[PDB]
């Protein structure tokens, strides 16, 4: 299903089903913007060099996002365990107090 | 509203509205049983002495129950604070991870 | 080891066997019963007065026990509510963590 | 302080300015991009191949961000659920702790 795209003055063709077309348009728009911003802050105007550097940057950004995902998950596991421990403490306390043996004088 | 009761061979009269009558019957039954059990384990058969000792025992039992109530409450306040602290930690963590600044090469 | 303790309760000398570890509690019970008997006499035979005071304390103790029961029942619900939150968090983690990625080509 | 680093990416020598604290990340990015470009060439001009690889990574990064968002949304609900449990516990404590006692007489 060949889709023709224009990114940073370059003609690309990519096979893409219609269900992914909006995502493809968004990615084309993202990569266009990335290359424009990279060109601005580095003054490089060679396109092939720009796209290599952009691809390395975005690769690193994906690794960084996956770490954020992993870190959020690791933190949530701990929070859940902490919650479960407060339930266990609630039951232990309830037991400790409720089983208190009564006293009498005689 | 005079109610005539029989407890441990003694005739009592107590003013008691109808809305409290079941509670009065239950209390009469409780004090009857208490005096019978006290007589069994102490061998005392003087009624006035038994009822004095029973009243002291039950006074102490009420103080003991009120302590249980106070203790349960003190424990629950702590458990609630512990729960609230896990919520606060959840928000702090979320913030810590989510505000992580991204890196790029160039 | 229980030793006899002489108490004064509402005009009446009373001997009670009590271990020293409970002596303070005994004094406190004697003080509580003395105050109850005095108040009762004003509101209303010593022996009959003590039966009536013991009935009142019985009812108060029943009421205090109902408070214990009602705290416990209430907390059973709270724990069920927290456990449901934990079970959902775990489920959501699995649902999100397991989604397959897509690519174009 | 960024220094130029010579890399080899899919047959192409490339100079990238990178601070030493990010050198390992750069090597890892180069390895990831090299593997992507190879796989892509098998599935499917170097420059065009790199545009396509960058499109794929863009989409994957968008998808990874949606996971972050979806975890956050899910947790907002979980926190609301816990806060509701806390508010109820406090309310119940007050309700029970404040009940007036009764007596007979
Ligand atoms: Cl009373
Ligand atoms: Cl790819």
């Amino acid at each position: 299903q060949p889709v023709d795209l224009q990114i940073f003055g370059r003609s690309l063709r990519v096979n893409c089903p219609p269900e992914q077309r909006d995502a493809l348009n968004q990615a084309a728009e993202d990569l266009n913007q990335r290359l424009q911003d990279l060109k601005e802050r580095t003054r490089v105007t060679n396109t092939e060099q720009l796209v290599f550097i952009a691809a390395l940057n975005i690769s690193y950004e994906l690794t960084q996002e996956k770490a954020k995902t992993r870190d959020y998950a690791s933190s949530m596991e701990q929070r859940i365990r902490m919650l479960q421990q407060t339930i266990e403490q609630a039951l232990l306390e309830q037991g400790r107090i409720s089983e208190r043996p009564g006293s009498k004088f005689e």
